């Protein structure tokens, strides 16, 4: 059979998002597939569990779906560990992201714009927890050790959060089969709609690190594309303004990034800048328009809430469905449960092309392997690859990333991700320490003593605390 | 004949001391040895060829003394090229290091102690000139270009700040055979020292980059010697005390750095520290005892006034001996013309070891070659090499530099190398914002502009203006 396992199931839109791809993915969509949905949260599990069921059999898609609360029965013989678990401690908080708006918020006050965990370029909210991202590093890392021991051959498919300071502690500490996803890659095409350029006319290319990613190709009709670009910053730019908070590929803060760099930051990468753009909220709105971007007090909180009441829809949505069977969720919800739709993201695509040879181009977190050879083989980058049946094929990237690329943006970057790493292994608090010392909202090395203290003296870290005593 | 040049022998000082170790030295002290004293400053350029020639001729030694104030002179078929070189403007101050403390009084005024070019790991006073170090980067190249044509065989021995973003432009953009010297390892010798240890049964070794060097191996009687370290640390280290500015071997603040990082850092290392121990004048006093260390605004300005009049009294002495031939300067100041004694600095026996085959193991600011596997082979290091007559060889590096010091330290220090390299050739302003932008002193990116603006347009400055206009 086929058992793939999603690890954190308890998301429930994500959840039901990878088993909708999945039965509608013919190869895929096969009684001998099992879904196994796995969570320490029943309520959360439970909806999941119920309006997956549902929507299966309105797609009259014959895969099998199953429950458990056992991380080993999910892992025991699986073919694809799917994880996007974010641990909490339910006599606390209701979901991962509020650990991290609290911590963040006793870091802004001991001085900490946006939180200890907000680093110049690393300002993604809730990517990494108290710097070394204990609970989820723990959880990847106890998953990666079952697996090789209870399925040697699953791809465990890390896209909790920090995927790259993760990705690269599984592969280096416990050779586990691990691959890191995220589509941060998907603003290319916003760029070339701006542009008036159909993509399909478009040669590029992306490469660097995850939420670190650059358009290091963009060529239209055989030439260079980036004249367009330019053209644009100058006649357009003007006046561009955000249609949400999370609109910033074409921000002035992308630009004058463009503009330093030589080549157009994607995605996440255009929030992960240096401090020039995230002093204040102020300096936020300058630089991404009028919402000051995502990664401010304002919006991340809000949009957190957003997904709050988001999950607790879903919940009460299944609780809806057990008493009224008749209802068709593909009708009454038509954009959480799609028909004939895929997904676009790379999760089912990939397993379809490891487990039947379906080629494909995608963006995945993997050892650079001389990819970019100005950096170890065995860092993890998000690189451009063609997975199939037998392993996946990492393209040539041409033209390479620029000089300044490599020495202010992606090197910093790979520091900071040894020091992440660093700091969990060592469970040495000095190295936390060390890193606020880089950190330039430092005043103090008494200022540094003091967050750290109330952060790991916070009743829901005691874990957190004795791992560090 | 042997042709050893002095550029910038206006030092008068540092001229002395290399005449006085040339003319003890058996297989140099000869007529074909010809020593050139080229400076742009007349006056300090009389008084040390004055001195220099006197000096001479009471060691009784017959090489041949040349005095010009033509560079090409100086480097036209020039075995050995000496670039001890400070450039200044006449017009506008008396030494180098008079320009270095007029823009750092002008970062402090905008709100970076100790000035701009004051970062974490490097504190080194008068080590770089407004982060990309202009005239003295131009006067390196310079020299280098001219030697590729007027002589292709001579090292280039390069003794001025910034050695590192020096030695590495140099040998990158000109591939002329350029060594940095500094002699920061002296160090070690008074850790042996307050150990109790015949440094004569000390096998130690050293390596890392320029000011930034650790000592890597310490063994003693067969066994790792760091043990006798940590004694030190728990017993004598809370009644140590400075027995002047320059005393911090075995300060607080190095063994700060060895508890962190697992291995002593040597010589001038110990002032590169992270911020943690230079916020202010006051905890520079507690990491370094009552005097600060001598990168603060007391010291720091003191010192170079004590080199201002010491440099007078030299000057002053050359108007002194033309007067009164017959005083003995050996006599009358053994400490600055001393007999039978070497200084005990690297360069001439460098020499000797390149022209006579006198094969001596030195520390040597060259390209890595591999020798710290996990850097790249092009980075100049601060390496041990055995000197003769046919090329520099390094020695093996083992223990290898800890997981820390590589991804805390070095790393981070290469890369401001590179960044300062890259601001210099790129003659690109924003090169030197961005650095700025990384400075954990920058409250604003306003404030980053005025800093520069008022150091661009101080009058001495003009060519640096233009240069990035």
């Amino acid at each position: 059979h086929m058992k793939i396992s999603i690890i954190g199931a308890g998301s429930v839109r994500f959840a039901l998002q990878l088993v909708g791809d999945i039965a509608q993915t013919e190869e895929l969509s096969r009684e001998d597939t099992h879904i196994y949905m796995m969570d320490v949260h029943e309520r959360r599990l439970n909806a999941s569990y119920i309006l997956a069921r549902k929507y299966v059999e309105e797609l009259n898609s014959p895969v099998k779906i199953v429950k458990t609360s056992s991380l080993d029965e999910a892992i025991d013989g699986a073919d694809f560990i799917i994880n996007t678990a974010y641990p909490y401690d339910p006599r606390y908080h209701d979901s991962g992201s509020q650990r991290w708006d609290e911590v963040t918020k006793v870091g802004e006050k001991h001085g900490y714009y946006r939180g200890i965990d907000s680093q110049e370029l690393n300002m993604v909210s809730t990517y990494t927890y108290v710097l070394s991202s204990y609970p989820d590093m723990k959880l990847a890392l106890e998953i990666a050790e079952k697996m090789k021991k209870m399925a040697p051959k699953a791809y465990l498919m890390q896209t909790a959060n920090p995927v790259f300071e993760i990705t690269q502690a599984v592969r280096r500490w416990t050779g586990a089969n691990i691959v890191g996803f995220c589509h941060g890659v998907a603003g290319v095409y916003e760029v070339f709609e701006k542009l008036d350029l159909d993509p399909e006319e478009v040669d590029w290319q992306v490469a660097g690190v995850n939420h670190g990613i650059w358009l290091n190709r963009f060529r239209y009709r055989g030439e260079d594309a980036y004249p367009l670009l330019d053209e644009w910053i100058e006649k357009k730019l003007p006046e561009w303004e955000p249609k949400n908070p999370w609109d910033t590929q074409m921000s002035p803060a992308a630009m004058d990034m463009y503009k330093f760099y030589g080549m157009l930051p994607i995605g996440d990468t255009v929030r992960n800048g240096s401090w020039k753009y995230h002093y204040n909220l102020e300096t936020k709105k300058k630089w991404f328009g009028k919402f000051g971007g995502i990664d401010n007090e304002v919006e991340r909180p809000k949009f957190h809430e957003q997904l709050r009441r988001a999950r607790e829809r879903l919940i009460k949505l299944a609780e809806e469905v057990q008493q009224n069977p008749g209802m068709k969720l593909t009708e009454e919800h038509p954009e959480i449960f799609p028909k004939g739709k895929l997904s676009g993201e790379q999760h089912i695509p990939f397993i379809n092309a490891i487990a039947n040879n379906k080629r494909v181009r995608l963006f995945l977190n993997v050892e650079n392997q001389g990819t970019l050879k100005d950096f170890p083989d065995d860092v993890v980058m998000e690189l451009p690859v063609w997975v199939d049946c037998c392993g996946i094929h990492r393209e040539k990237v041409e033209p390479d990333l620029t000089h300044r690329i490599k020495i202010f943006y992606l090197w910093p970057r790979i520091l900071r991700m040894e020091w992440n790493l660093e700091a969990y292994i060592s469970r040495d608090r000095k190295v936390l320490e060390e890193i606020l010392i880089r950190d330039p909202r430092t005043k103090s090395y008494e200022q540094i003593v003091q967050v750290l203290d109330e952060i790991f003296n916070l009743p829901f870290n005691e874990e957190l605390r004795r791992y560090y005593k």
